[PDB]
């Protein structure tokens, strides 16, 4: 549909891990035929799990039939995880955009809306076993894509997956000359983003911090599978 | 606590800020600042709406700054007082850092006289003029200046600074704990690997900013050779 507006929607919720969104936001944003939304109950201020204040744009009455539907992760998932309202939003949403997709934790979300049963998708590596309950098949790969669905586990995987998102909605030719455009050349200095790939002590680490963040969202999956 | 603090202006490219920002927030004992003139909402060059916690007046003195790009640099490169408060941090910060068009704001401030550097690829013919030898890598350093064309360069040398305030480990584990793993599926995020079509339709799209922006620049270095 050439200028047609793609209606492209990020759920904005508390204590959200604010760069999951607000890389792919940036990204897609740069394109003449997008309309960016963030999405909460009303607009206003909502705060990121660093304290960084970002704005919701619309209500979820408000918000236009969406093309593209992202949900991140951050710390506030496991609220997110039981809000009957957010999660008919997104199932209400999910049933006609033309993508569904998500940032870290936030696939445990499209996983308590229902959205995930027998369908391949990862989440932060740290909560991958949190998605067999909910009826996924789960994949460690940085981006899992099962038709119309897309997940990436790490903080900027939906820069990743917004490039891919904007060839299919546009062309290669649109999508290379974002990224050229935005110069997105990604180096990082470390090669501890996997812990498959980061020192044995800084996986330990991580593993031992995160254990009750674990358990807790292991204790709200089940409850939300269970509703499923 | 280390202080760190991001400069945060009307027309801010905000993912050259906010990548850096959710990387360094992570940090223990760190307090992140949002500067601008005033506290309250500053509206990024998309839309997005980003609040400042911290103005001129009140910033302490910091550990780290750090320029980002975006269209709203050509102001800030002739804005006084935004230079001054610039030059009055860089003067006394450990770090003194940009992203994208960012290393143009601090060439106006006078920051970047013999100071080898980079920028976003489109403007990177105006870094001599500030006084820059131009550098064409991802991530320039000269001494404790950081700078970096690419969108998510903070990001990167985010967790440079990470290792260099902290330790290796510590910035390992802000690596994992985020998840920080990019994996483009193009190859164009250079103009020297992306197709001669999208390099020239890339341009194109920029040469209106380029054109502004260069006639700012020069009238920038023309202040300071006053100077």
């Amino acid at each position: 549909g050439s200028h047609m507006a793609v209606q492209i929607g990020f759920l904005l919720f508390p204590e959200v891990q604010q760069l999951d969104l607000t890389g792919p936001h940036d990204v897609l944003a740069s394109l003449p035929d997008v309309q960016v939304h963030l999405i909460w109950k009303e607009p206003g201020p909502v705060v990121a799990s660093s304290g960084l204040v970002l704005q919701a744009t619309t209500s979820f009455a408000d918000c236009p039939p969406l093309d593209v539907i992202c949900i991140p992760g951050g710390t506030g998932v496991g609220a997110l995880m039981e809000d009957p309202q957010a999660l008919a939003f997104i199932r209400q949403q999910a049933a006609r955009a033309r993508y569904v997709t998500s940032v870290a934790t936030g696939s445990l979300v499209l996983g308590a809306a229902g959205l995930l049963q027998g369908k391949r998708a990862t989440t932060h590596w740290a909560y991958h076993e949190l998605l067999a309950p909910l009826g996924a098949i789960p994949v460690h790969e940085r981006v899992v894509r099962d038709g119309n669905l897309l997940t990436g586990g790490g903080i900027t995987a939906g820069i990743d997956f917004a490039l891919t998102l904007a060839a299919e909605l546009f062309d290669a030719a649109t999508a290379q000359r974002v990224q050229l455009q935005l110069e997105y050349a990604p180096a990082p200095p470390f090669n501890a983003g996997s812990p498959d790939t980061a020192p044995a002590s800084v996986v330990q680490q991580a593993r031992q911090r995160a254990a009750d963040s674990l358990h807790k969202r292991r204790e709200i999956t089940l409850r939300a599978a269970a509703r499923l």
